[PDB]
């Protein structure tokens, strides 16, 4: 388990969404290194225009988070490998619509694949999301994780910067069960959103650093 993340690991991400009737598909490819809690990914939409800002999808696209070598006992994500785990989430955007997510994170050879499906409902156009009024960036957050004794689950809020100056919050409720146990801790997350030099498609370059505490 902890064996597989001792070096450089390539990543593959697939996501499928449906927000108020608007469908789309995002393909993600790159590389991650759990030793320093670093992953560099590039996401490409094949349906063209997104009906939803990239920052909101960031949390929906953790086995590469750096756990201190005395807190390896709290790393559930690496213990489930290479069998994998399921990642269920229901993101509650403040004063707007919500997300529903179930992901499949497992090893398919030499790469780690993340199969995701998303559902968006009750979103208001004229809001921060459908109007695309959120800043193309990501703040620092704390992912409080509790243990799921009879087999984990996490809780955290995301602060999306609005172009006007306000902040769009989003409560995240997470549940993880292994496909094939820690005390209450949390993770410190840092993420950078960017674009690439020669890429005329709607995309998102992602560099993220996460460390346990
Ligand atoms: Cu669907």
């Amino acid at each position: 388990g902890e064996e597989l993340f001792t070096g450089v690991v390539p990543i593959l991400i697939e996501l499928d969404g449906d927000v108020n009737g608007h469908k789309f598909f995002v393909r993600g490819e790159g590389e991650g290194d759990a030793t320093i809690g670093k992953l560099s990914l590039k996401f490409i939409a094949t349906t063209g225009k997104l009906p939803v800002p990239w920052p909101t999808l960031v949390t929906t696209l953790q086995a590469f988070s750096r756990y201190p070598d005395h807190m390896k006992r709290h790393d559930f994500f690496k213990s489930a490998m290479p069998e994998g785990y399921v990642q269920e989430r229901t993101i509650y955007f403040k004063d707007d619509g919500t997300y529903k997510t179930r992901a499949e994170v497992k090893f398919e050879g030499d790469t780690l694949v993340n199969r995701i499906h998303l559902h968006g409902i009750d979103f208001k156009e004229d809001g921060n999301i459908l109007g695309h009024k959120l800043e193309y960036n990501f703040n620092s957050h704390k992912v409080y994780i509790t243990a799921d004794k009879q087999n984990i689950k996490a809780n955290f809020t995301i602060r999306h910067n609005v172009e006007d100056g306000s902040v769009q919050l989003a409560d995240h409720y997470q549940q993880n069960t292994p496909i094939g146990l820690p005390d209450d801790h949390y993770l410190s997350t840092q993420t950078i959103l960017s674009k690439d030099l020669n890429e005329k498609r709607d995309h998102m370059v992602l560099l993220e650093y996460v460390t346990a505490a």
